[PDB]
């Protein structure tokens, strides 16, 4: 309901995407199929575009924003890119990083300017990876900085795209009730 | 103005209650009297019930949601259940959780699935109460994740129920206006 | 949109400052010029005031609250102060703290009751400036409890000027469309 213009510039947003009403999407947004934008969340691609995959989760009061990097005298600008089969946890921030396929960001936790969040791989909750930060594949990291704690076992990876169809499920349903 | 059905389930709010307009609430939902919610908190009872008791103050953009647990094959889903004279602080994440009664949830702090926190203690500011963590009774827990810091002395205890009645007691001036 | 009143008061906004509808704005709440408060942040003035200064900004998601702090009978309120050319980060608790000029209070960070956050200084992102915690000038903060990390250099401090007039600009183009 909120799916904001800016600048001539609105939303693309997939037919089978559930956005709820309570969610804010402003700008140059992009968000691929059966990918869920839930209550609180905000979105908001107004200095930089902001691409979202397939079967993504962004859970409640999460905060999307491209970065404005000062570092140079001329202001430079970082999109967000998030992959498929993530899932972007209540009251994460995703602040011009990108984030790949299939991965965790825990809830509460922030992924900063130009950071990676890499595939198979979580943000554990509260954490903060900071500029420039990779998170390893098959990792979680943790703290603030976020540090490496250990590797994921098979099983918990495995989860991770059965949990993104799990919530992608959940918004089907919430879809079907207008 | 956001009370929401899910899959017929009707949030169950007892009339004394105070829901504000910018919150949402979805779903089995069942909140006790006196209980206040402020702008931003989100309480989604989609995949299990949501439990909230009497005098409990859920602070704004807090956000509270029944965990869904991966096991070998089946989903297990757990339920919120939040007790009476509460603190839930801003910005607060309870999650499968359960909280019993005269406790604070500081700000910014997550209590996570199958956690609990027992009667007259505090989980701290920014701390993270790790799955099936207990925050034990008459104390205080801080850091990620959340560790005993030390005992809570008996004012301290005290001004908990006062803080809930002070908060009960705006959310009553809120219903009028 | 939500300029919420309370209790006889109602929030006292610049006709140059923006408050983007998904704002909620309560009570006894001044803005001054130029500042901008952004989707889901809540400024609510309801037990005390809050003041807000010229050209800052109260990025999204970001609770803005007076303190109710508890002593052996009285209660005490402590109104929130916050000056000019500041910035609010995304997510991030002001409470019942005050902020000076030309500041930046990180992402996801909280400064609590009676703590203030002195000119040309830095909250870090996920820091928790304690209870009457001074956050000095020309320095940084991190972590929990908050801890002085480094001077900021002369360069950093330049950028924060720039970086609150970025932003008022943003704004500004906000007002335009609607
Ligand atoms: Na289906
Ligand atoms: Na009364
Ligand atoms: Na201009
Ligand atoms: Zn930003
Ligand atoms: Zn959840
Ligand atoms: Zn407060």
């Amino acid at each position: 309901r909120m799916i904001q213009k800016f600048e001539g510039k609105k939303p693309e947003i997939h037919e089978t995407a559930f956005v709820h009403p309570r969610a804010t999407i402003i700008g140059d947004v992009e968000i691929g199929p059966k990918t869920s934008v839930w209550p609180g969340a905000v979105i908001r691609a107004d200095i930089e575009k902001i691409t979202i995959g397939k079967n993504t989760c962004i859970k409640d009061n999460a905060v999307i924003h491209p970065a404005d990097v000062y570092h140079e005298e001329e202001i430079e600008y970082v999109p967000v890119k998030i992959g498929d089969n993530n899932i972007i946890g209540h009251r994460a921030l995703i602040h011009g990083a990108k984030i790949n396929d299939e991965s965790i960001v825990g809830a509460g936790s922030i992924v900063f300017n130009k950071a990676e969040v890499k595939t198979n791989s979580m943000v554990g909750m509260g954490a903060v990876v900071l500029e420039k930060q990779e998170v390893p594949n098959g990792k979680i990291v943790v703290g603030i900085p976020a540090r490496v704690l250990r590797e994921l076992e098979e099983r918990e990876i495995k989860q991770i795209k059965k949990q993104a169809d799990t919530h992608a499920e959940l918004a089907e349903h919430y879809s079907r009730e207008i």
